[PDB]
């Protein structure tokens, strides 16, 4: 079993088992993680069955992660408790209080991750720390709230039970998707002070809280700066490392030539670039890649490694408590 | 005042008023319309002024259309009653029933309309028909409801409401968005259903509007492989086979946003699979490259099809019509529905 580093491409895979092209390529010292897909999965058996067929291929192991949001955004959904959007959540917070809401949040989380930790996930990509400004269709009920202090809260509440379920978070789409219309790369014109005042601060505080990455949005604050946030140095190195403080992943976010997409996104301040959906991009990416020197890579990789052992997670799933979680969460959904 | 036929390219504009090179791009033959976005709004009184120095430049006068669905899609706030997302009209069919919920319809339909009506606004790409699976984030509330029927009946009242204002309708996006998951923005999604799955349920809304005279519809940028290798708005056999033939819809087919193999040729391959009017958004440059020793397609339909979406009311009958309490009160329904 090859000893490679984790490289610093996210790669993804066909159907639900590996083929002997996929493996292949999986053993490409630029790649160090796998995105999944509902088009990976048939049922919790066989998506265990992928999970260890990857994980097997080289150490340390490949890094998994999902798009397990709730709502519209669920991959994987026989066998699982089926999650509420997030704007359920914020919902819940306008009509019984705060002190309601985060319990709730605390539960789909805890629920979200433990059921993906089962089957061998390391990470879901979640949570969207957007606004509903009310003008953005792609991110739609898929923010928690208007307001600032209800989304930061909701997503604290949400990332607690996340990392009660082995996983840590990740905050969707730095520095905030929320404001611009998306029904092309939108622009939203707003000064510095003005997103510091509302859509940073979510970002702010999780951070401070131990989220362990970030995908920056596919948008241009002109105001800041003329590159979108995921090619921008002033976004990505002066504002969320040095200002903010942030230690974690910053994904690049879809890049689908592809090379100088991905040099661009590295020089920005991206560790890892997620190219999805497109085999053939990633052949020729990694084909003569020389990786970026990236001293942190290794630890901002482990740190997202999920923290529950596969035995662990089955005696918990057991319990008559997570099972009231479960219930709880279903309800919530339907 | 030239006198020139309504060319089969639909471009945009950058600002709140009109350039020079702009209004030669505009009284370019290969320019029928003009899509208007939130960049291109200040207040009402601009915005009557643009459509007017619009409309100004060439008769038949340039169609204006643009994207008021409602919720998350209303290019224009400001001096506008705030829309309800379609999806909370689904909800009151789920509580109080179709009767009030087809009556709530009708109001949307008839104060989203006039109040664009007023500014000289041809057309709202509206309604979405795609059906709420649970899948598609990008639609998301957009959707009217789950159940063909409900969509069906619901956009068919919206759809009175629209022509009361003095418009027209379209379906949005052909043949049915809402199965999909969409929630990347640049990504290519695939519906792995079968023709008849999509004719027990997507298509019956599409199939239904077309019967009551819906004027245009837009495709979804979505492969179903069972029926075709190629996205609908590129698929000679969604747009001619089925659309055409086989539903009998005899209204305008939008491309897909054209934004490289080359702009000529994506538009090219577009009127060559059944397009009528090809869109070309936030992208200037690209419709010069394409207008420049440009070849309008032969298209002896365009005229008429064009001409359906003329707004049917005229400037100052709007203008009364907005100082009278029933529709004041039906702007005042509306904003309720929305808060
Ligand atoms: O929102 C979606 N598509 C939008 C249309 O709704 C809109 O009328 C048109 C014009 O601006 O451009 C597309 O991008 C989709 F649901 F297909 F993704
Ligand atoms: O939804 C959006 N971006 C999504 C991410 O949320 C997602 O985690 C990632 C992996 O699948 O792919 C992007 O396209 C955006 F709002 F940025 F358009």
């Amino acid at each position: 079993v090859p000893h490679i580093p984790r490289g610093p491409v996210m790669a993804d895979i066909a159907a639900f088992r590996l083929t002997e092209e996929e493996k292949q390529r999986l053993l490409d010292p630029a790649i160090g993680g796998i995105i999944l897909f509902r088009r990976n999965f048939q049922n919790i058996e066989q998506l265990k069955t992928l999970t260890a067929e990857i994980k097997a291929l080289r150490t340390p192991e490949l890094i998994i992660a999902v798009d397990h949001e709730g709502g519209r955004v669920q991959r994987f959904i026989e066998g699982f408790t089926r999650l509420p959007a997030m704007n359920v959540l914020g919902q819940i917070w306008d009509k019984d209080g705060a002190s309601a809401a985060e319990t709730a949040a605390g539960q789909v989380g805890r629920v979200l991750a433990t059921e993906l930790s089962a089957c061998g996930i390391d990470l879901s990509f979640t949570p969207v720390l957007d606004l509903d400004w009310g003008n953005c269709a792609v991110i739609g009920n898929r923010s928690f709230h208007r307001n600032p202090e209800a989304v930061a809260r909701l997503a604290l509440a949400l990332q607690k039970g996340l990392a009660k379920g082995g996983m840590k978070s990740c905050g969707k789409h730095f520095p905030g998707h929320g404001f611009v219309e998306g029904d092309v790369l939108p622009e939203d014109g707003r000064s510095l002070d003005e997103l510091e005042a509302a859509d940073l601060a979510p970002f702010r505080i999780m951070s401070r809280e131990g989220m362990a990455a970030v995908m920056p949005a596919h948008v241009v604050y002109p105001q800041v700066d003329t590159k979108p946030a995921g090619f921008s140095e002033i976004w990505l190195k002066q504002i969320l490392r040095r200002d903010i403080g942030f230690k974690g992943v910053i994904f690049s976010d879809d890049l689908t030539g592809i090379k100088e997409r991905a040099r661009i996104s590295f020089e920005a301040g991206c560790d890892i670039v997620l190219v999805c959906n497109r085999p053939d991009l990633v052949d020729e990416l990694r084909d003569g890649f020389t990786i970026p020197d990236n001293q942190d890579l290794a630890g901002r990789w482990q740190y997202m490694e999920n923290s529950l052992g596969h035995e662990a997670v089955q005696a918990v799933m057991q319990t008559m408590g997570f099972q009231a979680a479960q219930a709880f969460v279903a309800g919530l959904a339907s």
